[PDB]
Order: C-alpha cells, then structure tokens, then sequence
RNA sequence: GGGCCACCAACGACAUUGAUAUGGUGCCC
C-alpha cells in the first residue's frame, strides 16, 4: 500500500525507521554527530547502533554469556556459537562454488581450503 | 538515548576444529 511509519528527510538515504527515537539518532549521522560512543572511563569509540555499543563494551569486562551444553566451548557471540553447535548435529549448510563439484562444509576455512584444493 | 534477539554476509585461531572475531537488517520505550 507504499505505507510506511517514518522516513529519512536526506536525498539519496531515505531509509524507513519503525520509531522516532531511532529516526531522530539516524539523523545526527547526517548533520556529522555520533549517536553511539563507549561511555568507559579510557574509550571514545562510536557505533551505529545499541547493539554494537553493548557488544564493544563487554571488551572491557570480558563478560561472554554465550556458552555450549555438550562440549562447555565458550563464545563472544551467540551466532559463533550456533556455528559452533552444529559441528555436534553434523549439520554441513555451506556448498563447494565449482559446478562440477558438490561437497559441503559448515565454516568459511572449510570452503575457502577445498576451494584451494580445485 | 537506552534495552533485546534472530538471521544473513564477511572473519583465521589450527594443539584445535574454535573456551576463538566484525558488520548489516530487525523489535520495545
Ligand atoms: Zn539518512
Ligand atoms: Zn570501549
Ligand atoms: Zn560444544
Ligand atoms: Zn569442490
């Protein structure tokens, strides 16, 4: 129906924002100020988002919630993990790139060494 | 200005498959 909540106001982004607080923070990147910075005691680095400002600042208490339940393997992130997890399941969801191949890896290094391989 | 997750794409640590890493898009006030 071409509806949409809010938009940008600048020419060439004008991407679409669910809230006007978020809207209103994309705008700063336009007029030159950060929206996100390390608010530690030793950090000045900016981000673009929440998510970002939180994943940067648990540099500095080591804090890594994120763990496994087979092996106890310990992770930054929650995606590593899954990508960690399925080396459990047996779960291969990569693909060989050649046409006259069709091999199948779960990481990028696993590729990346088969396609060496070729 | 802050919270919460998932998925996708990059990433290279190779004893080990990683007690290892970044981004984008989203949802709540
Ligand atoms: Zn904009
Ligand atoms: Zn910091
Ligand atoms: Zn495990
Ligand atoms: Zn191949």
């Amino acid at each position: 129906s071409e509806k949409r909540p809010f938009m940008c106001a600048y020419p060439g982004c004008n991407k679409r924002y669910f809230k006007l607080s978020h809207l209103q923070m994309h705008s700063r990147k336009h007029t030159g100020e950060k929206p996100y910075q390390c608010d530690f005691k030793d950090c000045e680095r900016r981000f673009s988002r929440s998510d970002q400002l939180k994943r940067h600042q648990r540099r500095h208490t080591g804090v890594k919630p994120f763990q496994c339940k087979t092996c106890q393997r310990k992770f930054s992130r929650s995606d590593h993990l899954k990508t960690h997890t399925r080396t459990h399941t047996g779960e291969k969801p990569f693909s060989c790139r050649w046409p006259s191949c069709q091999k199948k890896f779960a990481r990028s290094d696993e590729l990346v060494r088969h396609h060496n391989m070729h």
